[PDB]
């Protein structure tokens, strides 16, 4: 209850939110039904419109006007944005040549260049090129400032999760806004687009930029705008706030546009009706820049033009219905549309079973346009699992489709032609980034990057310490002229041991055999050299990975590969090897098919054993360095050491073998050699972060051999592929993946076919950043290169997306 009997006189868009039951006048009061009686009259003036005309010039101030063309308007801070153009012979900002802004040019009393965030809903990346004719203001920011060809949103590519990811630098799983619609089972409360629950603070995790600023003494404009406040009023309010006295003036501001998203839903991303909303956005950008120029701020303020997600063609007739798959359709609740989330309709129903739901949804129709997952088996690059608000069952919907529960949900709930929400690597969901200002670079294109990285840079722009977040601070330093953040590499926490030969063969009782009793200082001094590290600079091109937690592990050298072998997990944390363009693939000799060899550098007590794999009817084993790529028959024996073995389900050995036998060589052929680092990942609580040993839920039967949830590989080569991977003088090129280690290939509907028709497609879906592997393994890669640390941070955030 508000006593809406007070007045907004001189309080319009006040920056303190006064507490009930004084009446409110802030840009949010409408949404709370709490505005003073006279809010509309005083604060939402519209008389005479938004532009000065020739006859208004020098007018007598009339306070009823939406904006002013009188002589006192510059000092009152409330001229129409085109005042100087119309009345003082000035040019529009878009008509001025662009001129490098080397230093901030700010009025006296400004302590730092203000930051203005101009955010646009549904602004698809390809609008920058495709709409460029009708957006001259936006085109000027883009070509004169710093721009990326596109910016990757987070999953799901829905509005609330992405705008709040922009504000916090966090994945939705960590900030808690995991959809536009949510149920939280602990609160027992629902979050909806319509209604008052969504305003409650307990949904909103993390620390958004306006709170980070405020706590550090930087004042912030209010980020939220009621839908019915016209764009022109939002702009004039920002400019008014920029004329406040020094002690009252914010340093950071946001503008938000519901367009082009709003028309994109009705007309599709490229409908002919979309040209108007692009013109209109651009005209708003021009009003802002004209208004800044008037206040002498156009070479002082940093502007970010940034979208939340793109927009795809999606129509009612491209809907899949769960009623065509499930017999028990009324026992589930579905969150529907461009993603699916399924939970039980009632917790009192003990006949509910996720396994039979998943199975009824798996590979059931030839053209099926969604795929079911338990949330922990989603591609780790989505980081969409670690939150009680994300339902255990997830459907990843193909681009251009919806999923709904029953046909009656579509016709009695076409009505629309565009939507978004799909997988964040989809081209149509990509969005935009431009920075323009003294602190951004001049006419500089930067590579695509993810929206989780912007929060750190916004903090950098405002001299703030960011709250802990999912960006990699320093990865976007190349966007900035100054204010760069200079990180240092993390300190290694555990140092390796370098074991020599310490055990005789008969000390091992592992149930392993190898047909190897077949056998000079020519070929004998040479083998000693190889076990001491003599070929280590061929196979370890960027230094050893550092271990950033407390553990016990051994470096092991071999002719063809080097490994860091964990005595705690009984297998390598990492295995590093280089395959040149010239390398040849050989088969495993007949006699050596089941060969496993004790490693005389490593105690029986810290080794796996073959018996456990024999006794374990479900689990087999594979090798991290592939026997197929051995440099010689003799070197091949090294690949069968017990210390190169890792537990693998037969189903997963199909994927791994094809990767190792076919794909590594293919990559070495195309990239002019590749360095590969491979290893296991344990993430049983699906939090994106390395498990400690007491979190492991599965072992090889009768043993202490822990079973990985995933296997990773990082594949590096020279960005200039005229140089071979092992003699590369400049920037690197990387692709990586984190394959889920699963006992079936149910994910891959074509898997009964030959691996050439399905494995590479699985791997592409599970593409990852080196940074994703860092979090999952507690390792730090690329510690010894000739590149600057900032450039290495950017390489570690790279994602190879396989889109066109
Ligand atoms: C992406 O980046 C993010 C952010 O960096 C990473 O997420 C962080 O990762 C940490 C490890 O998972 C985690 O540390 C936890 O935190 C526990 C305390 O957490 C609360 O406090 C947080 C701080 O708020 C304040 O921030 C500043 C200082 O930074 C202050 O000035 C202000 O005053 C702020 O208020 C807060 O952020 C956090 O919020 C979460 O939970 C809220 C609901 O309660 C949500 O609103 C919000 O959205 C957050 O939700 C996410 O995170 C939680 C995990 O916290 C998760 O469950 C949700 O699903 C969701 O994903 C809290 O309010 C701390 O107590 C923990 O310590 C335990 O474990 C250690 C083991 O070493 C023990 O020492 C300790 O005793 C304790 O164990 C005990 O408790 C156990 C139960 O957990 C029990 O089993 C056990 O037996 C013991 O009794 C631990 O440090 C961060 O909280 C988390 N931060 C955020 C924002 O998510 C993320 O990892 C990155 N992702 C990737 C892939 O890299
Ligand atoms: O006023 C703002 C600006 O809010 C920020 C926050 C952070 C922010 O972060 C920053 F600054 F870093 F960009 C920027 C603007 N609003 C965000 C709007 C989204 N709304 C929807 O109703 C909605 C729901 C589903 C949709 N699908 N498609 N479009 C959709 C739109 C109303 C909200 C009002
Ligand atoms: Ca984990
Ligand atoms: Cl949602
Ligand atoms: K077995
Ligand atoms: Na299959
Ligand atoms: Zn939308």
């Amino acid at each position: 209850w508000t006593a809406t009997s007070g007045s907004c006189k001189g309080r319009c868009f006040e920056l303190q939110e006064v507490g009930p039951p004084d009446c409110r006048c802030d840009n949010l009061c409408k949404s709370y039904s709490s505005c003073c009686h006279d809010f509309d009259e005083l604060c939402l003036k519209t008389a005479r419109g938004w532009e000065c005309t020739k006859d208004r010039c020098g007018e007598v101030r009339n306070e009823e006007n939406a904006c002013h063309c009188s002589e006192d308007c510059l000092s009152r801070g409330d001229c129409c944005t085109n005042y100087q153009v119309v009345c003082k012979g000035e040019s529009h900002w878009v008509d001025d040549d662009c001129e490098e802004i080397k230093v901030p040019e700010c009025p006296a009393g400004f302590v730092r260049p203000p930051l203005i965030i101009f955010s646009v809903d549904g602004f698809r990346a390809s609008y920058m090129k495709k709409g460029s004719k009708v957006m001259p203001n936006i085109e000027k920011l883009r070509s004169c400032g710093t721009h990326a060809p596109y910016m990757r949103p987070v999953y799901p590519t829905k509005t609330f999760p992405n705008l709040y990811t922009l504000a916090t630098g966090l994945y939705p799983e960590s900030h808690g806004i995991v959809g536009n619609s949510m149920y939280d089972p602990v609160f027992d409360a629902s979050f909806h687009l319509r209604g008052r629950e969504k305003f409650n603070h307990r949904w909103w995790g993390g620390q958004p930029l306006w709170i980070t600023a405020t706590k550090q003494g930087v004042r912030a404009g209010t980020f939220f705008w009621s839908v019915s406040i016209p764009h022109e009023r939002r702009i004039l309010t920002i400019l008014q706030w920029l004329s406040l006295p020094d002690n009252e003036r914010p340093s950071v501001y946001a503008f938000y546009s519901e367009q082009p998203d709003f028309s994109g839903h009705k007309y599709g991303p490229f409908g002919p009706e979309m040209t108007n909303p692009l013109r209109e956005i651009d005209k708003t950008v021009g009003q802002l820049m004209d208004g800044l120029k008037q206040l002498r701020l156009h070479r002082c303020v940093n502007v970010i033009f940034v979208g939340d997600h793109g927009m795809e063609d999606v129509t009612c007739d491209r809907t899949e219905f769960l009623s065509n798959y499930l017999t028990n359709v009324d026992d589930i609740t579905l969150v529907p549309g461009t993603l699916g989330r399924i939970r039980a309709k009632s917790i009192n129903n003990s006949k509910y079973d996720p396994k039979t739901i998943i199975a009824a949804l798996t590979c059931k129709k030839p053209d099926q346009h969604f795929k079911p997952y338990m949330k922990q088996h989603l591609p780790k690059r989505l980081h969409y699992a670690n939150n009680r608000r994300i339902e255990d069952i997830h459907l990843l919907v193909d681009r251009r489709w919806h999923v709904a529960r029953k046909p009656l949900d579509v016709y009695k709930k076409c009505f629309f032609q565009g939507d978004h929400g799909f997988d964040n690597k989809v081209n149509s969901m990509q969005t935009v980034f431009v920075g323009y200002g003294p602190t951004f670079k001049y006419r500089t294109k930067v590579p695509p990057f993810e929206n989780i990285e912007l929060y750190n840079v916004m903090c950098d722009l405002l001299g703030l310490k960011p709250a802990p977040n999912n960006g990699t601070h320093g990865s976007l330093n190349h966007l900035l002229r100054t204010n760069t953040f200079r990180p240092t590499m993390p300190d290694e926490v555990s140092r390796p041991n370098y074991p020599g030969i310490m055990y005789l063969q008969s000390e091992f009782d592992l149930g392993c055999t190898c047909d190897d009793k077949v056998e000079n200082k020519l070929e004998e001094l040479n083998k000693r050299l190889h076990t001491k590290g003599s070929t280590k600079e061929r196979h370890l091109l960027y230094g050893r990975p550092a271990v950033l937690y407390r553990t016990s592990y051994d470096i092991l050298y071999h002719t063809d590969f080097e490994s860091g072998y964990s005595e705690i997990f009984l297998m390598p944390l990492w295995t590093s090897y280089t395959i040149s363009k010239q390398a040849e693939v050989s088969s495993i000799p007949e006699h050596l098919t089941n060969c496993v060899r004790p490693d005389v550098r490593v105690s029986p007590g810290f080794s796996q054993n073959c018996l456990a794999y024999k006794n374990d009817k479900q689990m087999s084993y594979g090798f991290l360095f592939p026997p197929y790529l051995s440099s010689s028959p003799e070197a091949k024996y090294d690949a069968f050491l017990v210390t190169n073995m890792v537990p693998m389900y037969p189903a997963f050995k199909r994927v791994w073998a094809y990767f190792q036998r076919v794909l590594v060589k293919k990559y070495a052929s195309e990239r002019n050699g590749v360095n590969v680092i491979s290893g296991p990942i344990f993430d049983y609580n699906y939090d994106g972060l390395r498990d400690t040993e007491d979190e492991i839920k599965q072992y090889v039967e009768g043993s202490s051999i822990p079973v990985p949830t995933h296997y990773y590989s990082i594949i590096t080569s020279c960005l200039d592929f005229t140089q071979p991977a092992d003699k590369c003088d400049g920037p690197l090129s990387v692709s990586s993946f984190i394959l889920p280690h699963r006992p079936d290939n149910d994910e891959s509907c074509n898997s009964s076919e030959d691996e050439s028709k399905w494995v590479e497609e699985l791997m592409k879906m599970h593409t990852a950043r080196v940074r994703d592997i860092e979090h999952l393994t507690g390792l730090d890669f690329y510690r010894k290169t000739s590149r600057s640390y900032s450039e290495i941070l950017t390489l570690k955030t790279y994602l190879h997306t396989y889109e066109s």
